[PDB]
C-alpha cells in the first residue's frame, strides 16, 4: 500500500551538488540530524503546554544514536513530535523548502556544507554519507510510516509494519557507504557529537554493542 | 487474526509452581535462556553446511542481551533456527513437552530450580523474575509471529516489532523488585558465572548518555 512520489527538481538538484561536489566535513551530517531531532522535541514540549496528555505516547525524551554494525546502519531516533503521512511526503521530498536554491547558490558563492541547517535543509546532508534511507515516523493519532529512498529520483511512504514501534518520534536509519563506516565505531560519534552538543538541552544517548568477554 | 488458546493444565500448572517459588537463584534464568539460544544456533549452523542459503537471512551467529530500562523489559535475541507459528503454539504452551511433570514432581519434592533445563523446560524459568512476556520468533520461509501471555496465549502476526531476519526474541517484563537485571554489571556479571561456554557471541547492549 506504498504510494511512490518523485522528487521535485530543486531537491534533486540540491542532493545532486551534495552527493558530488562536498568531498569534505562530511561529519556535520550528525550535528544536522541532532538538530532536527531537538527541534522535534521543542515542538512536543510546546504541545505539552496546552495538552499533557500528547507526552503520554512516550513519556521520556531523547535523542538517541544507535550504531547498528551488522547492516552497517547508523539510526539516529527521537521521541519528538513526530511526522503524519503527509507531513513526510511533503517535508521530505515533494515541497521544495524555500532555502533549496538559496543554498546551491550559497554553495557556488564558497559557503561551507555546515551552512546547511541555516537553509533548513540540514536533513539532506546525510547523502553525504548514506546512499539509502528510511525516515519512520509516528505522530500523535496517527499511524506508524516508514519513508525510503535510494538517493535517486523516486520515495516511498508506506504504512509500517515492520519497524520497533516508536511510540512517538522519529528515527533515520542511514544505510552508510562503504568507505564511510567511521560513524559505527563509538569513540567517532562521541568525537563528533561532543564537538556541538554543548547546548543541546536533550540527552544524547548512544547505544553501543560489546560481546560480553572473560 | 491473533489465535487465542489455553494453556495445557501441566503448563498452567508448571508457572504457577515456579511464579510462587522463593528462591536465591533465580538468576538462572539467564543461563536457561542463553542455553536455548545456543542451541537453537547450533540446528541452523548444521542446516546450513548442506543448504548455506539459510543462512542468507541473518548471516550473523549471535546471542545479544538488550536491557530497556524505560519498559523495564529484558530482551534476550539470537539468530538461530526461529520458530514457526505451528512451533509457537506447541511448544510455548499447548503440548506439554515430556519432562514438565517430573520437573514439576521434582520440584513440588525439594529439588533445586537448577535443575529445570536437564528436564527440557528451561524457558519457564524466565517467571522467577517476570510475569510477562512476549516471544517474537522468525523461522525462514515462514512470516514473523508473536507469541504472548501475562491463562491463556496468543499467537499473532507480527506487525509491530523489529524484523528479526531469522531466530528468536524474547521480550521478559520484569518484576519490580528484579529490576537488577537490568544494569550492566549485573548481566555481565551472571554471563561469566554461569554462560562461560557458549560457542556463539553473547553481545550485550548498554545505553549511555554523552557527556555533553
Ligand atoms: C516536522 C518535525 C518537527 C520539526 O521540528 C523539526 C525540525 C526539522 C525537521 C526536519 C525534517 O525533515 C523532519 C525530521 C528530521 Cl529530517 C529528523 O532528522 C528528525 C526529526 O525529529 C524530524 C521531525 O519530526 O520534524
Ligand atoms: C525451537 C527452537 C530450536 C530449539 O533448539 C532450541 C532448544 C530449545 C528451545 C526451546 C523453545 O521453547 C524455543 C526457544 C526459546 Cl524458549 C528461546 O529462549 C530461544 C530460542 O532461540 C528458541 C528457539 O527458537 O528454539
Ligand atoms: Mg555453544
Amino acid at each position: 500500500q506504498g504510494e511512490t512520489h518523485e522528487f521535485t527538481a530543486e531537491i534533486s538538484q540540491l542532493m545532486s551538488l551534495i552527493i558530488n561536489t562536498v568531498y569534505s566535513n562530511k561529519e556535520i551530517f550528525l550535528r544536522e540530524l541532532i538538530s532536527n531531532a531537538s527541534d522535534a522535541l521543542d515542538k512536543i514540549r510546546y504541545q505539552a503546554l496546552s495538552d499533557p496528555s500528547q507526552l503520554e505516547s512516550e513519556p521520556e525524551l531523547f535523542i538517541r544514536i544507535i550504531p547498528q554494525k551488522d547492516q552497517k546502519v547508523l539510526e539516529i531516533r527521537d521521541s519528538g513530535i513526530g511526522m503524519t503521512k503527509a507531513d513526510l511526503v511533503n517535508n521530505l521530498g515533494t515541497i521544495a523548502k524555500s532555502g533549496t536554491k538559496s543554498f546551491m547558490e550559497a554553495l557556488s558563492a564558497g559557503a561551507d556544507v555546515s551552512m546547511i541547517g541555516q537553509f533548513g535543509v540540514g536533513f539532506y546532508s546525510l547523502f553525504l554519507v548514506a546512499d539509502h534511507v528510511q525516515v519512520i515516523s509516528k505522530h500523535n493519532d496517527d499511524e506508524q510510516y516508514v519513508w525510503e529512498s535510494n538517493a535517486g529520483g523516486k520515495f516511498t511512504v508506506t504504512l509500517d509494519e515492520t519497524n520497533e514501534r516508536l511510540g512517538r518520534g522519529t528515527m533515520l536509519r542511514l544505510f552508510l557507504k562503504e568507505d564511510q563506516l567511521e560513524y559505527l565505531e563509538e569513540k567517532r560519534i562521541k568525537e563528533v557529537v561532543k564537538k556541538h552538543s554543548e547546548f543541546v538541552a536533550y540527552p544524547i544517548q548512544l547505544v553501543v554493542t560489546k560481546e560480553v568477554e572473560k
